[PDB]
């Protein structure tokens, strides 16, 4: 009965541990990127405008809700193009409207010309047909997979098929080309584009996501949770499969280590800005 | 030491099981792309060109050998575009010629045009920009990496790590890139743009080169091999490990099988035909 199964016995126990992970081996807290009342208020215009086409309204406390995770994920002390950290809060937040949508009512040629128009705004040309490819990729791969058995292969399989498949479809490799340029910073910009610095980062990234996310997706029939792949009715099994994933976590993470300060930095606070985000409010 | 390790008493035993690993699980045979002397002759003019600014000088025996890989690897059945299947014979043997060289000689400044003059003479302007930008970032990746923590640190840690990093440093990313426009099929040019048919196919073709690689590459101090990551000169550890990896080869396989049917052909003529191609009188 895996659509009335739930994680909420652990709520508590994992949020504490996945804390407590952070706490040894990251350290450093990540902080809240602000925006001025202005430059919040051009992302929402721009928001708007991009789906407006798609006859879609959104409040403006959802768009500051999906721009959340932007906020707590990037990382401040590195940030040299505002612009370019622009860009990636629009770019978030209407694909995740995007991906929210009834696939019967996409529309790939009203919305990508808005994706494109979001890239050639805050871009230099170079970055605005790589942030672009990286949008156009994504949305397509969202809607391919739509029902799809080649996303049942990889989802039921094991850990490394669904994490792989979750490379592109969690979207932290379309996060990583839109947000290089943020840092201009040459070894993290080689590490997006050949996806390395995604790579790096899904597990912890989907990992948490999954967890937060369980409940709800199993209810809704959604598969693309790993946390699927163990009896989370079996307290036992639930709590290996549990300890195997913070054995990931903390793997990629000392792994991250290695990278130069600037790219590590920016791969942990993604990482554990992304959690922030996910159990605030 | 770990330089005078030898996979050779696993010679004959490991071909005999890569051979019947494929006939269980793959059946159909490879077959090889046959060029007219016009074809080779265009070939490898185009890869002397490209290489002459390097100061390199390269027999067409030497470029052959070079060339035999894409002539096993592709999907002959499917092929659509021999423009674009020329393309990926120059470009494979050229950045190999720049993997092969002395880092201290390689010259961004000279080559990065010649890769670009030879994607704009074969493919149409996105395909050029997509082919391109992915030999750009391959030939990077190999001069990034070549003394470098974190190769040390993702090849050392694990089977898991070292994967990770081959998707881009094997060139399977990029040939994909690469490879999209031969075959001219919607679903395969999405999954080599998402890199997801590298991710696919990661595994099958780094485990078979990695083990045909093994002595020379110990012998020379490389560490980019996956048998590193195993104690080779103790049997039982060996065959341990040397099952593992087949496991993998297997489950990415019937994985593969989920995919559309040329899909699905493309990919497992690559694994196959590099393991034919590397076995290779």
């Amino acid at each position: 009965d895996i659509g009335r199964s739930s994680v909420r016995p652990y709520l508590e126990e994992c949020t504490r541990r996945f804390q407590e992970m952070f706490d040894r081996h990251v350290v450093t807290r990540p902080t809240k990127v602000e925006l001025t009342d202005a430059e919040l208020r051009e992302v929402i215009d721009d928001c708007n405008a991009a789906v407006a086409p798609l006859g879609k309204t959104v409040s403006d406390e959802r768009w500051i809700s999906y721009v959340g995770v932007v906020l707590w994920s990037q990382s401040p002390r590195h940030i040299k193009d505002m612009e370019a950290f622009k860009a990636v809060c629009v770019l978030n937040c209407v694909t995740f409207v995007w991906d929210d949508m009834d696939p019967a009512l996409h529309d790939f040629g009203l919305f990508l010309p808005q994706l494109r128009k979001i890239c050639e705004k805050y871009y230099g040309p170079e970055d605005a047909e790589v942030a672009y490819e990286a949008a156009r990729a994504f949305v397509t791969s969202d809607h391919m997979f739509r029902d799809s058995p080649i996303k049942a292969a990889l989802c039921t399989t094991s850990p490394e098929q669904y994490f792989r498949f979750r490379v592109t479809d969690i979207g932290v490799d379309f996060w990583m080309k839109m947000s290089y340029p943020i840092y201009r910073h040459p070894e993290f910009t080689e590490h997006a584009k050949t996806s390395l610095a995604a790579r790096m980062t899904t597990r912890g990234l989907t990992i948490v996501n999954d967890f937060y996310s369980y409940d709800r997706e199993v209810s809704l029939g959604q598969i693309t949770n790993c946390f699927r792949l163990c009896d989370v009715s079996d307290e036992t099994a639930f709590k290996e499969f549990f300890q195997a994933r913070l054995d990931d976590m903390i793997e990629d993470i000392e792994c991250i280590k290695a990278f130069d300060q600037l790219t590590q930095d920016v791969f942990l606070d993604l990482i554990y800005g992304n959690f922030v985000w996910t159990t605030s409010n």
